[PDB]
């Protein structure tokens, strides 16, 4: 992706978008009990912790586009993945408005706490002023969609979240690109059944883990991924995407039965108009992280990408023996023969992608079930039930999270959610976690599950 045009919003008649400039994150009562290094992301240019230019830092992810046609490797990659998705009988019929807004199996209700986007944010109109959980009212929403239409600017927010020392200093805060309520609803009508099918079928046919529950899903992953593991991280995946990858996505969608017109919303994602505080800008390429479907669409594109690279480097490859699972940029995969991920990564550079294989690196001469990670978690087979696999979030990451809060009123929910992650690290680790929690008076006011209870519920869940 590449920023093609930026100018002061007032020159185009847009008001300044007044977005949060000060973090909601504050040290929790556990800030001194546990160790950590992370701090709230930089949200504004004047932050005294900056060791770089903020506005340049947050937009540096837009590294450019490779301008190429959909080549022979991409075409075969699209065909192969499309054949898998054909197995799922995805409906391209529009999803009913009420189902797409207020909830249905496989598609949770539109989140009422996130930004309604433009123009609502300039008018002080919130999602709850238009929508109502209790009534499922669609009347005001239909008025608003008729009144303002579709293809509205996206509003860029700086994500308020903990970041490493280096990412604070470098100003590498992440951005959230909020679609207008109008476009979110319209995309959920157009693609809602696709979203539903993906959410209900995480695994190696969708090649997707979007919506998965790691407590359940991680025992299935080694059954699905039979061979020599391959795994990748990317640097700035979303913003690195060039328009050719969106063209591949449109081709895949059409093979699923979507009309050319129904794929027009992919152009809205690819060639996109954004408002950031007092500026507005156009991007050619780049997935606007935060719009409807971006995790699922990122995952589908990653399925095309990896196949393309394998086809290009290993002309003799058999994709029918390849398996992969993606969550956006994150990939875990396998093939029955060893594959040199460093060759795939160099091939990816020719397509405008910045890939880092999970193996060396170093300390990792070979990706194994011992050292591979997915969604930030390791894999550890249970010692007693070897066919059940624990997702293992590192205790260091849990410690980082528990030391801050965006609202101490949610302490009970926050700590409990962390307990549900922590116990997979083992009983001694969990008991120490609980001891430290209880070393602050708040900690003794919380309902904390016992280890044996967490283990018993986990075993029973299968």
């Amino acid at each position: 992706g590449e920023i093609e045009f930026i100018e002061s919003s007032k020159d185009a008649g847009f008001p300044v978008i007044n977005t949060p400039s000060k973090t909601k994150l504050e040290p929790s009562v556990f800030h001194q009990v546990f160790e950590g290094n992370k701090e709230p992301a930089v949200l504004r240019s004047g932050d005294p912790r900056l060791k770089a230019n903020f506005e340049e830092a947050i937009f540096s992810k837009y590294i450019g586009n490779v301008n190429t046609h959909v080549d022979e490797y991409m075409l075969e990659a699209v065909d192969h993945y499309a054949g898998q998705l054909a197995t799922l009988d995805i409906s391209t019929e529009p999803m009913k408005l009420e189902d797409a807004v207020y909830g249905t199996e496989g598609l949770e209700a539109l989140d009422l706490t996130t930004s309604a986007g433009y123009p609502y944010v300039a008018l002080g109109i919130k999602k709850r002023d238009i929508l109502s959980k209790k009534t499922k009212d669609l009347t005001k929403l239909k008025e608003c969609m008729d009144k303002y239409g579709l293809n509205l600017p996206m509003v860029t927010y700086v994500k308020d979240e903990l970041r490493s020392i280096e990412k604070v200093a470098k100003g590498k805060s992440r951005l959230i690109e909020a679609s207008s309520l109008n476009d979110s609803v319209a995309m959920r009508q157009t693609f809602g059944n696709l979203y539903k099918t993906f959410h209900l079928n995480p695994g190696v046919v969708t090649g997707s883990a979007v919506g998965c529950d790691p407590d359940l899903f991680w025992s299935k992953i080694p059954v699905m991924l039979d061979g020599h593991l391959i795994a990748f991280d990317y640097s700035g995946y979303d913003a690195s995407l060039s328009p050719v990858w969106f063209a591949c996505l449109k081709m895949i969608l059409e093979k699923l039965g979507y009309t050319h017109k129904e794929t027009n919303y992919i152009d809205y994602l690819c060639n996109s108009h954004h408002l950031y505080r007092d500026k507005h800008y156009f991007v050619r390429g780049g997935m606007p992280s935060g719009c409807s479907g971006t995790s699922i669409f990122n995952s589908m594109i990653n399925n095309i990408i990896i196949r393309t690279l394998m086809l290009k480097v290993y002309k003799g490859i058999d994709l029918d023996q390849f398996r992969m699972i993606a969550y956006g940029d994150d990939v875990i995969a396998s093939y029955p023969w060893p594959i040199d991920a460093s060759l795939l990564a160099e091939a990816g550079k020719g397509y405008g992608l910045i890939m880092t294989p999970a193996d060396k690196g170093e300390c990792i001469n070979e990706v194994t079930w011992t050292n591979v990670t997915f969604l930030k978690r390791y894999f550890r087979a249970d010692e007693q039930y070897p066919f059940l696999v624990h997702p293992v979030m590192p205790m260091k990451d849990i410690h980082e999270s528990i030391r801050w809060t965006k609202d101490p009123k949610n302490t009970q929910d926050h700590v409990r959610s962390l307990c549900l992650l922590a116990w997979h690290n083992g009983e001694h680790e969990y008991e120490e976690f609980i001891r430290k929690i209880r070393s602050v008076p708040v900690g003794r006011c919380l309902t904390l599950p016992a280890f044996s209870t967490l283990r018993r519920k986990w075993l029973d869940s299968f």
